[PDB]
């Protein structure tokens, strides 16, 4: 540290870092790039990858999202306990990355036309979580081992707006469900989720949920 | 003990096999053919539906850049460091949204959208010749000064992208010098020779 998200004001592809760091009782700074000033063209060229966000942590500069968890989770310890663990930690993550990719093409691609054919092949998107889950202390921990991870923080994000793009898609999965409920009752992750800076932003920059 | 399942394509396990291959590791090849795929039971078996599928003995991993990250972490290909694992991170996920843009090119939009990807492929690139420009003058590897997991799986994406579109290296020394040098590696210039991996096409749908 110091901590500096930079990003569009929105939740996006920030969410999961942001839930990560609030949950660690760590502090960092929000700087905010509206798309007048990214349009304008100065920091996307200054960007490895043309994209954001991009993220500060003391001297260093980080761009990708996962990367930033993953160095998240590496200096705070939610990479798990071992080698092993660490591999079921990044596969768990690459899963949700697959369908936060594909949730993303809807939004911003297709969501008029393509929301029905995505909520119905949903639950079987959301089936292998579930499976984990129920291999792991009964679902009644983390995605992996006794401890959080950053994949856990992810994969939350991705359960909590699937439920807003389709209210209900939980309810046939039990140790989900529950796990939803119990990752969001943390107290200080309680607190940043009821906070107005993750409440006042939107999930996404095209005003689709 | 590695066992590869996977479709008979190189496709997303050709730079972990070159990983394993490089590093002196022996591994078992299992074919799954597009017909035993649609007969269902190997998919409904598999924790995404999908492959490669990846044993270490005891241990099966999905999704290859779990497995990439996995071999990295167990053989020491992560960088010397945290930062440095960062940084291995950072150019491994630059890597996979062009895999991804290459893929959804070849399996979608072939025909009509090749024009548009090779005009905007010069801008795609050029991150990973800055990324070697500032690495001990591109003379060693994408981060720090031993080979990495990300090396591997870069250097895949860019002997797909010269077949894609010859002379794309041309503009960027640094990357066309780098795919030689890797390439030129004693036990990576073998496997690259070799029946496994030339008799193999790229993709699954005839392109490249
Ligand atoms: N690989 C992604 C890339 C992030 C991305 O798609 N960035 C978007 C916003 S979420 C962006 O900067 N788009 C603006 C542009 O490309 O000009 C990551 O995990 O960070
Ligand atoms: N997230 C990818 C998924 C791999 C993938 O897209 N698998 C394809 C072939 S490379 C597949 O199994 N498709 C068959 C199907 O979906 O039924 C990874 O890195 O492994
Ligand atoms: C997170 C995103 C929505 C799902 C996203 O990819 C995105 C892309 C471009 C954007 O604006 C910059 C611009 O003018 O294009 C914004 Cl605000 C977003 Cl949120
Ligand atoms: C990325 C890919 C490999 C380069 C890929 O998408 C893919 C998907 C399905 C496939 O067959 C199974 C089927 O019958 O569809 C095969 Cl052989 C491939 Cl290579
Ligand atoms: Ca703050
Ligand atoms: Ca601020
Ligand atoms: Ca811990
Ligand atoms: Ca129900
Ligand atoms: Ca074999
Ligand atoms: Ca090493």
């Amino acid at each position: 540290p110091p901590y500096t998200v930079v990003y569009f004001p929105v939740r996006g592809r920030c969410a999961a870092l942001r839930m990560l760091l609030a949950d660690q009782g760590q502090s960092w700074k929000e700087e905010v790039v509206t798309v007048e000033t990214w349009q304008e063209g100065s920091l996307k060229a200054s960007s490895l990858y043309g994209q954001l966000p991009k993220f500060q942590d003391g001297d260093l500069t980080l761009y990708q999202s996962n990367t930033i968890l993953r160095h998240l989770g590496r200096t705070l310890g939610l990479y798990g306990k071992d080698q092993q663990e660490a591999a079921l930690v990044d596969m768990v993550n690459d899963g949700v990355e697959d369908l936060r990719c594909k949730y993303i093409s809807l939004i911003v691609t297709n969501y008029e036309a393509g929301k029905d054919d995505y909520v119905k092949a949903l639950p079987g998107q959301l089936k292998p979580f579930e499976t984990l889950l129920s291999q792991n202390q009964g679902g009644k921990t983390f995605i992996v081992g006794d401890q959080i991870s950053f994949a856990d923080y992810n994969l939350l994000d991705l359960l909590l707006i699937h439920e807003v793009l389709a209210p209900g898609c939980l309810d046939a999965f039990p140790l989900l469900s529950a796990y939803v409920g119990r990752l969001s009752a943390r107290p200080k992750l309680k607190a940043f989720l009821a906070s107005p800076e993750y409440v006042n932003l939107p999930i996404n920059g095209n005003g689709k949920q």
